[PDB]
C-alpha cells in the first residue's frame, strides 16, 4: 500500500515541509517520505502509479484527500487540514503543525509579523526539501557521503537556511538516505522528478540551484 498523492494536495504537502523547516530544532524523522510525497504530488498521480509500475513494482495506490480534524491543545479544541496517508498517521501531521506554531509564535515575539519567505507556506518549502534529497541522490550514484552532503548544502544553500531554522542538513540528509534504503521505488520516483523538473525553463531561485544539483549528478 503506497500513497500516490495528486495534483490537489501539493500545496498541503509544501505547507507540511514548510511547518518542519520554521521549527526550531525539528524532529526530521518524516522530512524523507513528506520530501517524496511532494515530488509525488509534483509528478501526479498518474505519473507516479506509471514509473512504479515501469519499474516492476507491484503498487496498490492509496488516494491522498484533505480532512479536517478536531483535536483538544491545551484545553482549547482545534481544527487542523490533515492528509489521508497510510505512511503518515493523523497524530504526526498535527504534532508537526504544534511544534512549527510553537516556533512561529516566538518569531511573532522576536520580529513582529513574519515576511512571505520566512513562512510555513511559501512556496518554495517543498523544493528546498528536494535539494537535500538531490544532494543525496549524487552521493548514492557516486557510491559514508553524509560529510560531504552537509558542507555542500551549507553553502549552496546559504540563503536558505538563513530564511529557516529547520533547515538542518544533518537531519534532513539522513532522513532522504533512510527512505531510499528502507523504500528504494522512491528512487526511481525521484529520478524521474528530477529529469522532468530540470527541463521546466525560469521560475524561483530555489527551482534553479535544485535543478544545478540535480544535472550534477551526472557531471
Amino acid at each position: 500500500s503506497i500513497d500516490t498523492p495528486n495534483y490537489d494536495v501539493q500545496k498541503h504537502i509544501n505547507k507540511l515541509c514548510g511547518m518542519l523547516l520554521i521549527t526550531e530544532d525539528a524532529n526530521h524523522k518524516f522530512t524523507g517520505l513528506i520530501g517524496m510525497l511532494y515530488a509525488m504530488s509534483r509528478l501526479g498521480r498518474e505519473d507516479t502509479i506509471k514509473i512504479l509500475r515501469d519499474a516492476g513494482y507491484h503498487v496498490k495506490a492509496n488516494g491522498v484527500d484533505v480532512t479536517t480534524h478536531r483535536q483538544d491543545i491545551n484545553g482549547k479544541e482545534m481544527k487542523f487540514e490533515v492528509l489521508t496517508l497510510a505512511s503518515l498517521t493523523t497524530e504526526i501531521q498535527i504534532n508537526i503543525e504544534i511544534e512549527s506554531r510553537k516556533s512561529y509564535k516566538k518569531m511573532l515575539k522576536e520580529m513582529g509579523e513574519v515576511a512571505p519567505e520566512y513562512r510555513h507556506d511559501s512556496p518554495d518549502c517543498g523544493m528546498i526539501i528536494l535539494c537535500i534529497a538531490a544532494l543525496v541522490i549524487t552521493k548514492l550514484a557516486a557510491g559514508s557521503g553524509l560529510t560531504a552532503v552537509i558542507r555542500r548544502a551549507n553553502n549552496v544553500l546559504k540563503n536558505e537556511m538563513k530564511r529557516y531554522k529547520g533547515l538542518l542538513p544533518k537531519d534532513i540528509a539522513n532522513s532522504f538516505y533512510e527512505v531510499f534504503e528502507k523504500h528504494p521505488h522512491f528512487i526511481d520516483v525521484f529520478v524521474h522528478f528530477g529529469i522532468a523538473q530540470s527541463s521546466t525553463r525560469g521560475g524561483s531561485r530555489v527551482e534553479g540551484i535544485f535543478a544545478g544539483l540535480f544535472m550534477n549528478a551526472y557531471g
